[PDB]
RNA sequence: CUAGAACCCGCCAAGCCUCUCAACGAUGCUCAAAUGUGCGGGUCGUUUU
RNA sequence: CUAGAACCCGCCAAGCCUCUCAACGAUGCUCAAAUGUGCGGGUCGUUUU
């Protein structure tokens, strides 16, 4: 394997280099300040759509500006916040629904603590390590007063669901043995069991993309969502590409229409796409005429 | 220790219970739907300010409504998003500043990989476990093409800083041996070294509070920030309580005024506080007349 | 966890009439009700602005 | 990592004139420049709407 031949290039020589590659740059102090504080190689992933089609030569396509790179960066920054604000509601609702339906159909407050209610002890006794690792470090308002006051080993499920991560909760959900309980929890969110599990793991990954500031708008996905056969709500008609960012917005909208019927996620999406209108929608995977579908009315 | 005497109470039954505690409830189907989807014990932390001062009796203070509980919940939900949107800029800028000043003052692209540049190997060889654990699982666009193409063990710092968490980066920063480098990085953000380290750990904790949906607005903090003696910018004059949510906003504003001089964080904060005006500001730790300070002009 | 806790297609052990059938339980269903975390096979290489 | 990678106060090994001093290096500084991840001591119990 080849030794790496490139040195560190200073933020002044980077503007000299970028102007040698054909990128038009104006108000050069601002571009040097962005290259110092945001960085070259972070912005390189947004400069990449403006390279000309033999991209191995690293020359830009003509008539391009650095303000277009700032345009794409600020659009992706606003898009991740728009997705996160609506993920938060589902991330509360699934937790509450699991706790409530488990305590209703089991008849115990403490059902999350017993291995007899879960399918495989090989994952249950693994998850108990994460539960003990969170309760071994938590010092919050209600945890320590509970374990001062009360005898039993772990708090009942409405207490314990506040301090667990969402990737723990959706891993507890898949292990629930009595399938009538899983049917009831999936039936509250208007789906059968297997597409509900698939859309939970899509929601978890879409949250992970928003928390760690990854490139979102023209990113190829790889974990394909499942298509339900039985429905209790509005859905897509026109054929769409599954692995772009559009399908995740459709899944979040489908859960949101059951959680909050009077919601306004569409008007957020229109305000975002109209306000940053210089971006081609076909890279984001919306098919043309997406306003016509029953999910988005 | 006492055995726990409370059963699961059905979401129908809590409305009769809450109405027996004196809380006025109207449009009852909505309140049952919120108790099913958001949950009682999550909302209990926002019902708690409306309990009357002998709170051990669990009776509400008179003239209270459940819409006030929804008011406090929606304010805290909007406040965490307002804090996160401004934390993201600093979370990029500190990474870029560390990579750029290290590559400038060391003269190597690969300075993050060598133990001779860090103080204690007892933390460096610990952090190398996290670096290897991220590169052992990453499959992103640029990582795998680099390790196919090039010989050397880890990518240079502008590549590697994209895939590391912020708690890793601020733990790399404290270990840098040559103190002139630390002075240069702190001097770019207009502070001396020790309050810069203190404000980095306050920024990391304030991000952690926003990502996991914790109660924020009337929460007591415990990790007290440091007060700088040497300054290169505007700061507070009037004496303020350190351990409320106000001081974190002041630190984020101080970094933001150096990153982006034309920023608009006050226009976010005043619109938030005026739009949800039924909430007492003294619980949030703003002293009266906070508009008068040089930091907020 | 965005080559995965991914998607698809057949086969199996049990069971039942929501669908559909000349059959009245299979020519049906397993994403109705119920229920197992059964098995083999196959595609997917991470930015056209 | 919101009883901590927290804050505060003294003491030590080295060093230097940015401050300040009758001293021209201590009556100074260690959050100027430089530099060590040195030491002992002390407070902080996690929602008045």
């Amino acid at each position: 394997r080849i030794p790496f031949p490139k040195p560190y290039t200073s933020a002044h020589d980077l503007v000299s280099l970028l102007q040698s590659r054909g990128l038009t740059i104006a108000d050069t102090a601002k571009t040097e300040r962005y290259l110092e504080f945001i960085g070259y190689y972070r912005l390189s992933a947004y400069m990449y759509p403006l390279l000309q089609m033999p991209k191995e030569q690293h020359r830009y396509k003509p008539n391009t500006t650095f303000d277009q790179v700032m345009m794409l960066y600020r659009f992706d920054k606003k898009l991740r916040l728009l997705i996160f604000n609506e993920i938060e509601k589902i991330e509360v609702a699934v937790r509450s629904a699991i706790v409530n339906i488990g305590s209703d159909m089991i008849g115990s407050p403490f059902w999350m603590t017993d291995g007899s209610n879960f399918i495989d002890p090989r994952k249950f006794r693994h998850t108990m390590d994460l539960i003990d690792a969170e309760l071994g470090r938590s010092r919050e308002d209600f945890i320590v007063h509970f374990k001062q006051t009360y005898s039993d080993a772990y708090p009942p499920a409405w207490i314990l669901a506040e301090v667990l991560p969402f990737g723990v909760i959706t891993n507890i959900f898949s292990n629930i043995k009595t399938a009538r309980i899983k049917k009831s929890i999936a039936r509250k969110f208007g789906l059968q069991v297997a597409p509900f599990e698939s859309w939970l793991t899509i929601v978890a990954l879409t949250r992970n993309s928003c928390c760690h500031h990854a490139r979102v708008w023209n990113k190829q996905n790889t974990i394909r969502p499942m298509i339900p056969n039985r429905m209790t709500g509005r859905w897509i008609i026109l054929p769409t590409d599954a692995l772009r960012i559009y399908f995740n917005l459709c899944i979040i909208k489908y859960f949101l229409d059951i959680i909050s019927p009077q919601n306004d996620m569409k008007a957020k999406i229109d305000a975002l796409l109209s306000s940053y209108s210089s971006i081609d929608i076909n890279a984001m995977g919306f098919p043309r005429g997406w306003e016509s579908e029953p999910l988005w009315q």
